[PDB]
C-alpha cells in the first residue's frame, strides 16, 4: 500500500566511460548505470489517479538538463544580469543518449499503461517500477524530437482545454522525420520532410482536434510574434543551433505531395532556454553537418477571441522546456511504500 509523496531521484544511463561526448560524459559522473534486470510488477485490482501538469517528476529532470548544459556548453560570451562572462568555448561532441530516473528505498514509481490516457484522471493498469525507461533530454521548440510515440490513437495533453494560454502537446502515433543538414554563406542549412506523410498526420491531428473543440473549424498559423527561438523550430544539432522556418507546416493549403524543404540558419547568438539571459558561440564547424530527427510530438497554443467565431486557431508553441519532459514522464508518478 502507498501513498503520494515527493522525493529525490537518481538517474541511470548506459554511458560510456571512455566517450568525450558531453552527455556521456555528465552521466558518468552524475548518474548509476541501467538497472542490469529490471523487473516491473503489474499490479491488479488497482486504479490509480495521476496528472502530468502536477508532477514533480518533470521539475527534477528540468534541474538534471540545465546543470547537464552548463557543465557541457560553453559560449565565448554570456550575457546574464549585466554581468558579461568571457571564456574559452571549443567546439564540443553532442549527441543525447537516454536518462532513466529511479526511486530510492521506500519509494517506487507507478506507471500508467492506459494506451490512450490522456495525462491527467485515472489508470486501470497500472504497473511499478524502479526506474522510468530511457528518456532522451532533447532541447526543441514546436517540435518534439527522438521521443516516444502514442501506442494507439493520438492524444491531446493539456492541463485545461479552455485556457488559451495552456500549452497543448499532440503526442503522434507515427513518427515523421525530419532530416536537417548544413552542407560544404556557411550558416545557410535546411530540412527535408516527406509532405506526403506530414499532411497526411496533420490532417489526423486536425480531426482529433475537432473532438475537444465541438466539431469546430481547425486552422493551422505561425507564430505571431516572439524571439527567433519561438517563432522557429529551433533545436541543436552536434552543437550548432539551428533554426528552421516551419510555415510550410503550418499551413492550410493542404500539388503538394514531394519532399518539403525548410529553411535554416545556423545561429551563434542565441537566448537560452534557462532564462539566465544572452550567450554567442563560435562559427559551426567545418564539412556537412546532419542530423536526422523522429517528429513525434508537436506543441500548439490556442488563439484568442474566437469565443463566438466558427473556428479555432492553432499555432506552434514552445519555449518552456519543462513541456518537453512533460511528453515523456506524463505517464509515471512517484509513491511512498507505506
Ligand atoms: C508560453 N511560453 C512561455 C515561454 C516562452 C518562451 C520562453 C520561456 C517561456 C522560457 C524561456 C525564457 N528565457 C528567455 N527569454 N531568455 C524562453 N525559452 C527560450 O528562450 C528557449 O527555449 N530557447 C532555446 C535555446 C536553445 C534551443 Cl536548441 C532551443 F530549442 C530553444
Ligand atoms: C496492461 O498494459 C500492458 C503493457 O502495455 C499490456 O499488455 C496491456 O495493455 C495490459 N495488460 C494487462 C494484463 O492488464
Ligand atoms: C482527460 O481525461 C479526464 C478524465 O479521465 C478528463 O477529465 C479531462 O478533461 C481529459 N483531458 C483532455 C485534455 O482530454
Ligand atoms: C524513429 O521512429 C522509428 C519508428 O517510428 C523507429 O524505428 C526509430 O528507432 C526511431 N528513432 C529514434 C531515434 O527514436
Ligand atoms: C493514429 O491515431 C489516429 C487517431 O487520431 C488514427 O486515425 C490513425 O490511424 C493512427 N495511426 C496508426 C498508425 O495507428
Ligand atoms: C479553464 O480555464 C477557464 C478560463 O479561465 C476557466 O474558466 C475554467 O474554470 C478552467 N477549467 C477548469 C476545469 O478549471
Ligand atoms: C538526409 O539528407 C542528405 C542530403 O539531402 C542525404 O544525403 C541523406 O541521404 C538524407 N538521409 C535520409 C535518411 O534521408
Ligand atoms: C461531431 O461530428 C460527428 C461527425 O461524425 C458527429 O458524429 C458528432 O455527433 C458531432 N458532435 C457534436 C457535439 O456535434
Ligand atoms: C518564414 O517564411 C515566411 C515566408 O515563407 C516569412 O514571411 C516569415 O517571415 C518567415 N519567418 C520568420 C520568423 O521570419
Ligand atoms: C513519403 O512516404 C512514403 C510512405 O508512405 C514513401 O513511399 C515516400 O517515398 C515518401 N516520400 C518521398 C518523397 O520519398
Ligand atoms: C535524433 O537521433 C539521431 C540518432 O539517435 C541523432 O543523430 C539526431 O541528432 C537526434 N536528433 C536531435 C535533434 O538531436
Amino acid at each position: 500500500v502507498w501513498k503520494d509523496a515527493d522525493t529525490t531521484l537518481f538517474c541511470a544511463s548506459d554511458a560510456k566511460a571512455y566517450e568525450t561526448e558531453v552527455h556521456n560524459v555528465w552521466a558518468t559522473h552524475a548518474c548509476v548505470p541501467t538497472d542490469p534486470n529490471p523487473q516491473e510488477i503489474h499490479l491488479e485490482n488497482v486504479t490509480e489517479n495521476f496528472n502530468m501538469w502536477k508532477n514533480n517528476m518533470v521539475e527534477q529532470m528540468h534541474e538534471d538538463i540545465i546543470s547537464l548544459w552548463d557543465q557541457s556548453l560553453q559560449p565565448c560570451v554570456k550575457l546574464t544580469g549585466g554581468s558579461v562572462i568571457k571564456q574559452a568555448c571549443p567546439k564540443i561532441s553532442f549527441d543525447p543518449i537516454p536518462i532513466h530516473y529511479c526511486t530510492p528505498a521506500g519509494y517506487v514509481i507507478l506507471k500508467c499503461n492506459d494506451k490512450n490516457f490522456n495525462g491527467t484522471g485515472p489508470c486501470k493498469n497500472v504497473s511499478s517500477v524502479q526506474c522510468t525507461h530511457g528518456i532522451k533530454p532533447v532541447v526543441s521548440t514546436q517540435l518534439l524530437l527522438n521521443g516516444s510515440l502514442a501506442e494507439e490513437e493520438i492524444i491531446i495533453r493539456s492541463e485545461n482545454l479552455t485556457n488559451n494560454a495552456k500549452t497543448i502537446i499532440v503526442h503522434l502515433n507515427k513518427s515523421v522525420e525530419i532530416n536537417c543538414t548544413r552542407p560544404s554563406d556557411i550558416r545557410k542549412a535546411y530540412c527535408e520532410i516527406n509532405g506526403t506523410k506530414w499532411n497526411k498526420v496533420l490532417k489526423q491531428v486536425t480531426e482529433k482536434l475537432k473532438e475537444h473543440f465541438n466539431n469546430k473549424t481547425i486552422i493551422f498559423q505561425p507564430p505571431s510574434g516572439g524571439d527567433l527561438e519561438i517563432t522557429m523550430h529551433s533545436f541543436n544539432c552536434r552543437g550548432e543551433f539551428f533554426y528552421c522556418n516551419t510555415t510550410q507546416l503550418f499551413n492550410n493549403t493542404c500539388g503538394c505531395n514531394g519532399t518539403i524543404t525548410l529553411p535554416c540558419k545556423i545561429k551563434q547568438i542565441i537566448n537560452m532556454w534557462q532564462g539566465t539571459g544572452q550567450a554567442m558561440y563560435a562559427p559551426p564547424i567545418d564539412g556537412k553537418i546532419n542530423c536526422v530527427s523522429n517528429i513525434t510530438g508537436i506543441l500548439l497554443t490556442r488563439d484568442g477571441g474566437a469565443n463566438n467565431t466558427s473556428n479555432e486557431t492553432f499555432r506552434p508553441g514552445g519555449g518552456d522546456m519543462r513541456d518537453n519532459w512533460r511528453s515523456e514522464l506524463y505517464k509515471y508518478k512517484v509513491v511512498q511504500i507505506e
